[PDB]
């Protein structure tokens, strides 16, 4: 039945608009195939519309905001965007038919509304690039009765191995054509759709912008050659459309030119289902999903007091489907220094100087290809997946689609080497590489980062111990299902953990080091003079300098993290020789967090390094870090250290602002210095850890339940209502919030474990 499940689950997720890194474009879950693209600009000079063509997201004055209304990538959702420079509304509707064997087809509206400010007679450029990848593959237009292009629909017929017969027409659409009497219409028609079909070395299909400024590029070079100059120049939306050329190519342009407001649909009709896609069907199909979002949001996202509210409703529908929304499929090759140079062992004091020498090295080559389906941080800066972040989005991506997040987690799992490394950033193949600086590109597998699957993979077993919406949950409500996915998943996970022990450990024995255990310590590798990268708190103060000797309270607590999980899968898979050790393991951590990471003297947990006289020292810096063994759930319920570390919380003068928790306190001296990405600011994703670690106490009988429901109740509060204000107030969820104004700041769009809040409004952890 297992693999019965997956067949279906393969079908179901084959097609979405998996290209986030652009406004609308869609793609299936095949590395090498069928790609559409929408770029659209004003059009107002000879040389304006280079500068408001659109194509790639970004976020800058020019444009207002955009993002999904609704979204399930089973069924498709609506996108807005408001673009203020095009002086535009766009609204993109995309849904999908099931039917077939290659995964179905799809449609989307394309809908274009004039703003207030915008001339009624605006001439806007809009664009639809299709691409084809495949050595064996094949995609033609129909060329048009017409002389000189479309009066009506464009038909593109395409074959592939991957996607059998299919046929993909982009309809006449509504809204005025504009008409030039120009002389030159005697030879490029008076204004019309018009298409070049066009073909390129396979691995740059995806440079749509290029391709395309080049096609307008040799067109106005045409114009010159033949005498239209200025003396009588033709109006600027003539000169940028492009001469009709339909034929067959590996890519398509399909052009159109509107004055005012205008709509267009994009119909894909897989031949081995039913009859064709119409745009009858579009409409039914875009009702319906968004009547299925409805229901389905209303029984998950059961949002609780004081947020029961409609306004609280819509903040929760936008979070969750632009976290949703961002999910992307990408393929290509990573960039990894394979060398394993001595010099990234850190085990010198100076390591930092040795590792920057290995890397001036410059021996790392690219690999793969591979794939990876995954949400993302951010559409307009952060459009690839990140390791750590995938824990947090997955959460309440969990809470819709369990199916969809198991999906996520194996598409994640088979990128592991045969050591156990995931490097912490997938930028994978030359598209994705356009986004990041050479800099930023290589990854390092002696880099790890915090292993906040195994949460997803937790919730993932208490479900299991305790047609789309069949498909949803599945892997739950059919526990032979679960349990060979945990089965097939389990030998990963404990490659991981052995990863983790090999090569981010600490240095007890070295030194005069007394302890419960010999064994459990632990070190990040890859910290410079003022950064810790790996852990993800790129610069909370850290011992200095750093220092091979150095152990780091928040990756020994992960561990702490990976073994509960550990026990609690092997458990299940009665691997009873594991669950032993597992249990040594844990039991060792518990003590050796206090013996080694707990001080007295301060009343919370810290960091450790040698002396400048060779002794073990802590390292004190109140802040997130301090509250880790706690944000991990390893403390007991009863714990005098958590009475001390609640009165930490709960302090205004150190973490507690009304805004939510400070990464680091007021009263640390590297409060706000620097560049105080992690020196200051209230970051939702650790605030979350602390208000379901918090309302775990509150609700069992203990020592410190009251205290523990005060905190929860006013942290849910606080936490929500920042995020919920900005939101209100610009439209957008931002990476971390100040906690002197309670103003968002960093970077906007970020859905991104900014939209957890949707998961705290909604309770009963
Ligand atoms: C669009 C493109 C953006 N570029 C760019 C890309 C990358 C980087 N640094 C790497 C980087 C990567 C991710 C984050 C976010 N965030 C940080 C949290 O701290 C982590 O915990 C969490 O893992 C993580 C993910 O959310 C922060 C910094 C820089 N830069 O630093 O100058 C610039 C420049 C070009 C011009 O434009």
């Amino acid at each position: 039945l297992h693999s019965e499940i997956g067949r279906l689950n393969n079908q179901s997720l084959l097609w979405g608009p998996y290209r986030p890194n652009i406004y609308f474009g869609t793609r299936p879950r095949i590395g090498k195939s069928l790609m559409t693209g929408l770029m659209w600009g004003k059009i107002e000079s000879y040389t304006d519309f280079q500068h408001t063509v659109r194509y790639t997201c970004e976020q800058n004055e020019g444009m207002k905001g955009y993002g999904w209304d609704e979204y399930d990538p089973r069924r498709g959702g609506i996108q807005s965007i408001h673009d203020i420079q095009n002086g535009l509304d766009i609204t993109t509707s995309f849904v999908k038919i099931p039917g077939g064997a290659h995964g179905g087809s799809w449609a989307a509206r394309i809908k274009g509304t004039l703003n207030d400010d915008a001339p009624k007679d605006q001439k806007t450029i809009v664009v639809f690039y299709v691409s084809q990848e495949g050595e064996n593959s094949e995609l033609e237009a129909v060329p048009s009765e017409n002389e000189f292009g479309y009066e009506g629909d464009v038909i593109l017929k395409g074959r592939s191995e991957a996607l059998g017969n299919y046929k993909l027409v982009v309809t006449k659409g509504k809204g005025v054509i504009p008409q030039s009497d120009h002389d030159l219409s005697r030879l490029r028609g008076p204004g019309q759709t018009v298409v070049q079909s066009l073909t390129y070395p396979d691995e740059v299909l995806w440079q749509a912008k290029p391709i395309l400024f080049q096609q307008l590029k040799a067109g106005i070079d045409w114009l010159v050659e033949n005498k239209y100059d200025v003396a009588d120049p033709p109006p600027p939306w003539q000169v940028y459309l492009l001469a009709n050329k339909p034929g067959s190519g590996n890519v398509h342009i399909v052009q159109k030119v509107f004055e005012g407001d205008f709509e267009f649909d994009i119909l894909f009709s897989s031949e081995s289902a039913g009859k064709e896609v119409t745009s009858k069907d579009l409409e039914r199909e875009v009702k319906q999903a968004t009547e299925v979002f409805g229901e389905r949001f209303a029984r998950v996202f059961d949002l609780k007091a004081p947020f029961q509210g409609d306004n609280y409703k819509k903040f929760g529908k936008s979070m969750f489907s632009n976290l949703i929304g961002g999910i992307g499929y990408f393929y290509g090759h990573s960039l990894v220094d394979r060398s394993y140079a001595p010099e990234y062992d850190e085990e010198n004091e100076g390591f930092w100087e040795d590792a920057a020498e290995a890397r001036a090295r410059h021996q790392e080559a690219l690999e793969g290809p591979y794939e990876l389906f995954t949400s993302i941080p951010s559409r307009p800066f952060f459009p690839r997946g990140f390791l750590w972040d995938e824990g947090f989005h997955l959460l309440p991506i969990a809470d819709w689609d369990i199916d969809l997040a198991l999906e996520i987690i194996k598409s994640w799992y088979n990128l592991m080497d045969e050591d156990g490394w995931i490097a912490r950033e997938q930028i994978l193949g030359a598209e994705a590489r356009s986004k990041v600086p050479k800099e930023f590109q290589t990854q390092y597998p002696h880099y790890a980062n915090p292993p906040t699957l195994f949460l997803v993979l937790d919730n993932f077993v208490e479900r299991l111990r305790k047609l789309d919406e069949t498909l949803s949950t599945a892997s739950v409500d059919n526990p032979e299902v679960g349990l060979e996915y945990l089965r097939r998943l389990y030998p990963l996970l404990r490659r991981q953990f052995d990863w983790f022990r090999k090569t981010q450990a600490g240095d007890i024995k070295s030194y005069d080091r007394e302890a419960y255990s010999t064994k459990e310590a632990y070190r990040w590798r890859g910290r410079t003079v003022s950064h810790c990268l790996t852990s993800g708190l790129d610069d909370y103060p850290r011992p200095q300098p750093p220092h091979p000797g150095e152990l780091h309270v928040d990756l020994m607590s992960w561990v702490g993290v990976m073994v509960k999980s550990l026990i609690s899968i092997g458990s299940l898979l009665g691997a009873t020789e594991d669950v032993e050790f597992y249990t040594k393991v844990l039991d060792a951590i518990e003590h050796n967090l206090d013996d080694l990471h707990w001080s007295e003297k301060e009343g919370c947990y810290c960091d450790a390094t040698i002396d400048e006289f060779e002794e073990h020292k802590l390292v004190c810096h109140k802040g997130y870090i301090s509250l880790f063994p706690f944000l991990t759930g390893l403390l007991k319920p009863d714990s005098p250290k958590l009475g001390k570390l609640l009165a930490l919380i709960g302090d205004e003068s150190e973490l507690w602002s009304p805004y939510g928790l400070r990464s680091l306190s007021k009263k640390d001296e590297f409060y706000g210095t620097a560049e105080n990405y992690w020196r200051s600011p209230v970051w939702i994703n650790i605030n979350y850890l602390a208000i379901v670690q918090l309302y775990n106490i509150a609700t069992q009988d203990g020592p410190y339940k009251e205290t523990a429901r005060d905190l929860y109740t006013r942290l849910r509060k606080n936490i929500v209502e920042t995020v919920y204000r900005n939101w209100e107030e610009t439209g957008f969820a931002w990476e971390q919030y100040n906690p002197e104004t309670g103003k968002g700041q960093r970077t906007q769009h970020f859905t991104g474990w900014t939209s957890l809040v949707v998961k705290i409004m909604s309770g009963h952890h």
